[PDB]
């Protein structure tokens, strides 16, 4: 159904699923997630 | 999966899954989630 969400979740990231309004938000915020998920794994 | 993502997804709002590290950080974005929905769908 939703892939970003289905991806997290079978790799074990507990997730929040923020709505969007805007197109510029979406990118916006998918950039955020994107960013977060690098810090996240990183080494 | 996830009950929060598919719930938004059924009822047509795109979202962001937002990854948490801190249970109070999960509780505080949850709360943050609820807010957002209820000014969207506010009348």
């Amino acid at each position: 159904s939703i892939e970003m969400a289905h991806s997290l979740a079978q790799i074990g990231i507990r997730f929040v699923p923020i709505p969007v309004e805007t197109d510029e938000e979406f990118h916006t915020l998918a950039a955020s997630l994107s960013q977060k998920l690098e810090m996240m794994v990183a080494k």
